[PDB]
């Protein structure tokens, strides 16, 4: 099977099939904005290991490193806060390919992914103007099952995916933004679901190009301060649309370059995200 | 023959030169986010029911009924929401005439007009009810479903093949008719009758498309609609225009056409809003069944 | 050959091979809808002359003509409009040199310089009245020099391309650097410098037509003022980030004439919401 074809499937399905072991290195820049104003610049380095078994099972571990740099403007006045390279919410996932593509069926793949609360929690960080530090994960355990369907209708390859996320309830020693007090509390982050569709083409032996779209929807998040009852956090629910354009480029027989632009379609998504990924196959 | 070519043309022109009678079902989602009041989020679902009759690749007649479902959140801090369970929208109908057949030097041209009737729930006389939590947060008592008036919209389409790429374009404009109402205030304490005149508007856009294979097509296109501002005239006052009622709504579109079985087509389309007067995005799926 | 390939290269690289003299007329419409709401509609007619010397050197001069309409609404609602009838902008000119020719392993490489004179109406003199300006500028008021670089390369049927440049602005000075009607302050200005890059991909659809997808960013550093008083100062929100996503075509109308439609979608708040353009290079 051509090289371009193998890589279109790997990018689309999340399943690195032709091969056994792989280490992926990702670099990603994203950019946010607002009215006061508020610029932000996020760099993330992804490190990923993957073990693929017979092209039927797959296991992966993932470690993000996060450098961040924000600006809060309000007055005449402008002020920065930043965050030198730290982890990261660490996560692993398992995947099973249950249908292999035939003339009637597609390539179907079910998966699970568990994310641990290893980064710097937002809750308990203190403060017009301005935070003491920037977080690097959400502070909670989460578990996300999902599904990928992929199929070739020569020369198109259509693909899609759906997934939902459950966050587990968790408690914090401090829950207050106010520098003076220290209140502790429980948190139920709202569940969420995600989906996307797209089309791709093998342009030649080594290159492929992809168009796609996805939307993420985040249910409302509730809080329990010590003493009081439950209550929902206003403005906490979200809708983050993305339109994506992408390529795939075979460098060696084992190296691939994967560039991707992702244009935020709503306010809840960053303005744009350029990304760059380098899977290596031993 | 075609049949991706044929599907592609029906989409680009708005003219099913193919068969005779057909019936299109459409579902469409659209997200809004805006910014007294601080932000207003909105989820809009629409089911379209459309019947059309094509005649000899020369005339076409069409009827459309939208069913509308909307949900809207009003933030100030605190927050409240409001709904509209499936009611009908502005029913409308359309005539079109193919005045140029495509050739080695001329395109497919199609002149047409579309008339729209105020069957939906209008926005005039819907009251702002202050809650009940934020104390200077005003929230509408119900949500509208059409714009309360009649309108006529003539328009034109041009389509030409330059193998393998099919260019296309279109222009139209909407004249709205003046109407009167028992109540046009949104104050719960007062009732003020009046007449209203919505701003007329014009739309245009261009695109390209391709037959990827015997059964699929893909397209890219762009558009802009521009709207003159609207006016109200209480009794017995004079016409006053309303600031911010003017608009410019630009859209960028990716779409496909997929032939499921000769009778059925599936037509997915993403429209990305480029301006604040357009919704942020709009997915849609349409299912023309050909009898 | 083909013409589709040639037109496509001229568009990615900014460098017309395959001709001697040429004249380009371009028309651009841009839409701003910002934050108080400053809504604005700009058109620009661009007139450009071009001389390529043996597919090696090239000299261009460009004259922009600029029409504007802005509209400001109350806040600290009622609208008020301002406009600026056709008026010459920031005349510029550039030289270019192709240092690598495309082979089985080499890209097509062009190095270049663009010099921009301050021939348009400067922003600094202009006065606020009431809270709205009594006119609109047509350029930025300073000299600037801009070296650039570009690469293009076929990997059949894909043509990959990319480019990068920076702009250095030259410190200047003005009789009036204020906008308060009741005050006339002299001073000296350093417009912040900037770094532009973008990348992209393009395909020949047939012997006449090409299609293009690309993206680019512009990063601008902060501007500074020195009043007569008086030492240097940062203007607080003068820095910028303007990102863009582009879809385009080239159509071969005839042997001499290409039509170039381009849509550019603003992705950040420091960019027009959108921009349409048509260009008509004519090759004598
Ligand atoms: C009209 C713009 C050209 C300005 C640069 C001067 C070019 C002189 O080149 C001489 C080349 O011919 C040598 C034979
Ligand atoms: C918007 C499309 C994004 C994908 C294209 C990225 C291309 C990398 C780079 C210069 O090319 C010639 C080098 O040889
Ligand atoms: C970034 C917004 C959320 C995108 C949602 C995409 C669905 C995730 C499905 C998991 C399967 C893996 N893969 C690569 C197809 O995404
Ligand atoms: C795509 C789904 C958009 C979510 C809007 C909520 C409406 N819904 C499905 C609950 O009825
Ligand atoms: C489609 C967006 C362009 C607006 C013009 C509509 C004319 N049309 C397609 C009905 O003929
Ligand atoms: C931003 C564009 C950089 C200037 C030089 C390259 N280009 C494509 C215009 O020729
Ligand atoms: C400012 C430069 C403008 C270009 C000058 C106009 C030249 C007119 C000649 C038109 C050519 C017609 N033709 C090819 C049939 O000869």
């Amino acid at each position: 099977p051509a090289q371009s074809v193998s890589n279109l499937y790997n990018e689309a399905s999340g399943f690195a099939g032709n091969g056994k072991f792989s280490f992926e290195t990702g670099i990603t820049y994203a950019r946010y904005d607002a009215r006061d104003r508020i610029k932000a610049d996020n760099w993330t380095l992804d490190l990923t290991g993957r073990y693929n078994l017979d092209n039927r099972w797959q296991f992966d571990v993932n470690v993000p490193v996060v450098y961040r740099e924000s600006t809060y403007q309000s007055g005449t006045s402008e002020e920065s806060v930043s965050r030198d390279p730290t982890i990261g919410d660490v996560n692993f996932g398992i995947a099973y390919k249950f249908l292999d593509e035939s003339a009637t069926m597609p390539d179907a793949v079910v998966s699970v992914r568990v994310k641990a609360p290893t980064g710097k929690e937002p809750f308990g960080i203190k403060l017009m103007y301005v935070p003491e530090s920037l977080p690097t994960g959400n502070g909670v355990w989460s578990i996300t099952p999902g599904l990928s369907m992929v199929k070739t209708f020569d020369p198109a390859v259509l693909f899609g995916s759906v997934s939902y996320t459950h966050n587990l309830e968790d408690s914090f020693d401090d829950i207050s933004s106010d520098v003076n007090q220290k209140v502790g509390g429980k948190v139920r982050l709202g569940d969420s679901f995600q989906f996307g569709v797209g089309v791709a083409f093998a342009l030649n032996e080594r290159m492929s190009m992809s168009f796609s779209v996805s939307d993420l929807i985040q249910r409302k998040s509730k809080l329990k301060p010590d003493g009081g009852g439950w209550q929902s956090i206003v403005s906490s629910d979200a809708n983050a649309g993305y339109f994506n354009v992408g390529m795939t480029i075979a460098a060696s027989e084992n190296l691939t370059i994967v560039p991707n632009l992702a244009i935020g379609m709503t306010d809840d998504a960053p303005d744009f995200t350029f990304s760059l990924k380098f899977p290596y196959y031993f």
